[PDB]
DNA sequence: GTGAAGGTTCTCTTCAGTATTAATAAGGCCACTGTTAAAACGTACTATATAGACATCTCCACAAAAG
């Protein structure tokens, strides 16, 4: 407590969190779908990526929820949150898939 | 006329002619070329509208080292 420079700032958990998850590229194709790990996913603007690599985050605990990014100007960019389809009404982890 | 047959003159004609307005034409066979529509007909430099043998990237699944 006294060997601190400046007392540190109180983190934002979910940003935390969002940089706990771990993360794999992928590309958006035909449809606005992408594949990972044999599920397929989509959100409410990933058509309009079809063609291109993403980055995309994702927690082995709940898969069904992932938050994908684009880059640009050489900047990571949030997108939406993909989620699989049929499967947005409980938790699948990542083990048993 | 009492009826029939027959006698007689009548002129001059140097005057009249010559001009437009004109209708599409009124020729028919023969043969022989040479245009004049206009019909029939070989084939070219094109403008597209496909149909489908291929090449490619991506997502997911297996052997070697460290705690």
């Amino acid at each position: 407590e006294a060997g601190l420079p400046t007392v540190p700032v109180p983190i934002p958990e979910r940003d935390l969190d969002i940089c706990l998850m771990k993360q794999s590229r992928r590309t958006v194709q035909r449809g606005g779908c992408l594949q990972f790990q044999n599920l397929m996913y989509r959100g409410e603007y990933l058509a309009g990526y079809a063609g291109e690599t993403v980055n995309l985050r994702f927690d082995p605990r709940d898969i069904t929820t992932i938050l994908v990014y684009r880059q640009e100007n050489n900047q990571e960019v949030f997108l939406t949150r993909a989620h699989a389809q049929g499967l947005e009404t409980e938790q699948l982890a990542l083990d048993e898939a």
